[PDB]
DNA sequence: ATCGGCTTCGC
DNA sequence: CGAAGCCGA
């Protein structure tokens, strides 16, 4: 007799969604509802592709809830209090959500559980964005993993969960329900624009679950079968896309997993398999970042070491503000923080190409590059970000090698031809691949291309006697 | 507990 | 071919 909520945040599809699912078993009468949350919207790391990516897929996501039959409400405000009032209003017999791993929304989520618990009112949590949960992968003596290939090898053998049926045949609430809880619903869905907002750099994957989906099946009826070794390629289209997709759910991990075991099934030969397993490790280290933020929720405010946590980072402003402008003097470093800003995206090899330029190179603490990646990256995602700032920067619970990358080395294996530093720093076309990759210009040819800003082989002794000489006072 | 193994590499 | 010490079975 009572409606039954589902709260969406970053699970923005009705396809293979575990909590949806589970809600849809209860009642017919199964209402969408997602607030947008002024913490996290006007948060200081906050990107407008990522904004625009995720009003895309609530745009989907109200269409669905229609032709399902009944509707995806939509509040604006802080969740602890907007939540437990519409509950209220509607007397709602339970409110259901999938778990999440950062620190904020488990907060927010015990805040609200708490809340509904007080009104009566039952509040049900599942896990969904993962193939296994936190509290599912261990080690033999029942502790998180810090290393991946344990991780891996663990998660790669326990049985994988087949995806979930999308709730159908719903029904709306009454218009009597719809008058008691007006004053807490926002009337249409605001533009990006009244979001704040502003893009038209596009994306790596059109919004939603309908080019979510497409998306999946082209890439596993194809391109996964060479993904190794034409992921690692920036000027090749080898890997997915789906990373904002992945983020905000508008794909379901199972469905994602199945998608690609087929493929494995279907192939001819161990080239092809070799490939699609590969694609799933990502999945897993995906999985790797997320259960770490989970089992390890310091890990947001930067290094757990001792010996980074007290690193002397020399911190010069200008050479931070030459890396986020793509003024460092080395294409292929440029190149890749032209696309970033540009198109909300970067190719994985050149995200830890910058990085460790930003780290080791400009000597830069890693944090800063974390926050100006969270401000452009359409998938940007705090467990998978900071996880990968800490391996460039090698920050993890026990010492680790200096990953201290070599642009020039980079650009010859990865983009022989400077095929991808073309199309990013178009005022280079005329110089031949063979300087764009060396990044050795002359002065006639880069016609305002700023010189190097730093000497590589330097630098690279600089940082070295920095960490060497702290290793030892420590 | 000894010991294989440690995403992404430079030289 | 040493990675930085040490996780994980
Ligand atoms: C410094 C740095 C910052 C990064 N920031 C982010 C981020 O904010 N969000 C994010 O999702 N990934 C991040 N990555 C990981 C990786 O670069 C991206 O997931 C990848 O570029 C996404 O593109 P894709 O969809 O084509 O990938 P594919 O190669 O198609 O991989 C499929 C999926 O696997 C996952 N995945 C792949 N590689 C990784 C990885 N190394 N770590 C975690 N998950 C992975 C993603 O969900 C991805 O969509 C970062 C890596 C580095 C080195
Ligand atoms: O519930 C929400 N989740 C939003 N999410 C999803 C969240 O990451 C989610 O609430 C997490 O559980 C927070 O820890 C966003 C994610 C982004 O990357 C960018 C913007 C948002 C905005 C919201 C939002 O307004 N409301
Ligand atoms: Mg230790």
């Amino acid at each position: 007799a009572a409606p039954i909520l589902f709260w969406h945040r970053r699970d923005l599809r009705l396809s293979d969604n575990i909590g949806l699912a589970a809600a849809r078993a209860q009642s017919a009468q199964l209402i969408g509802l997602f607030c947008l949350d002024p913490q996290i919207l006007q948060s200081a790391d906050m990107a407008p592709a990522r904004v625009a990516y995720l009003q895309g897929c609530l745009q989907e996501l109200q269409q669905r809830y229609q032709q399902a039959g009944s509707r995806l409400l939509l509040l604006q405000g802080d969740p602890q209090h907007l939540i437990p009032q519409l509950a209220q209003q509607l007397q709602a017999e339970a409110v259901y959500w999938n778990q999440d791993i950062e620190p904020y929304g488990r907060d927010r989520d015990g805040q609200v559980a708490a809340a509904l618990k007080t009104a009566g009112i039952r509040a049900v949590q599942l896990w969904d964005q993962l193939l296994h949960s936190p509290d599912q992968i261990l080690s033999g003596s029942g502790n998180p993993y810090s290393v991946y290939g344990p991780f891996w090898k663990n998660w790669q053998a326990q049985p994988k969960p087949t995806p979930v049926a999308t709730p159908t045949e719903l029904v709306d609430l009454s218009p009597e329900q719809l008058t008691a809880i007006a004053p807490l619903l926002l009337s249409e869905l605001p533009t990006l624009k009244q979001l704040g907002f502003d893009w038209d750099g596009g994306f790596p994957v059109e919004p939603g679950e309908t080019a979510a989906i497409a998306r999946l099946q082209e890439f596993c009826d194809r391109a996964i079968a060479d993904y190794d070794p034409q992921r690692n390629f920036p000027a090749e289209a080898g890997t997915s896309g789906l990373s904002p997709a992945l983020k905000f759910g508008a794909i379901g991990i199972r469905q994602a997993w199945q998608a690609a075991s087929a493929a494995h099934a279907l192939s001819r030969s161990d080239e092809a398999r070799n490939s699609i397993r590969v694609w799933q490790q990502e999945l897993a280290w995906r999985e790797f970042y997320q259960h770490a933020l989970y089992h390890f929720p310091s890990l947001a405010d930067g290094p757990y070491r001792s010996l980074w946590q007290q690193f002397p980072w020399e911190n010069r402003e200008a050479l931070f503000t030459a890396w986020t402008q793509a003024q460092t003097g080395y294409p292929i470093v440029d190149a890749a923080m032209r696309q970033l800003t540009e198109t909300g995206w970067m190719h994985n090899r050149c995200r830890m190409i910058v990085a460790s330029f930003l780290t080791k190179d400009l000597i830069i603490d890693w944090r800063r590059g974390e926050q100006f990646f969270m401000q452009h990256l359409v998938d940007g995602d705090l467990a998978a970000n900071n996880g990968g700032w800490q391996w460039s920067a090698s920050s993890g619970m026990d010492p680790k090698p200096l990953r201290i990358f070599n642009p020039a080395s980079q650009a010859k294996k990865f983009d022989a031809t400077a095929t991808y530093i073309k199309r990013w720093l178009p005022e280079l076309r005329h110089v031949h691949p063979k300087d764009l990759i060396s990044g050795e210009i002359t002065p006639i040819e880069r016609r305002g291309y700023p010189a190097p800003i730093v000497n590589h082989n330097l630098r690279q002794k600089q940082f070295k006697a920095l960490y060497n000489q702290l290793k030892a006072a420590i």
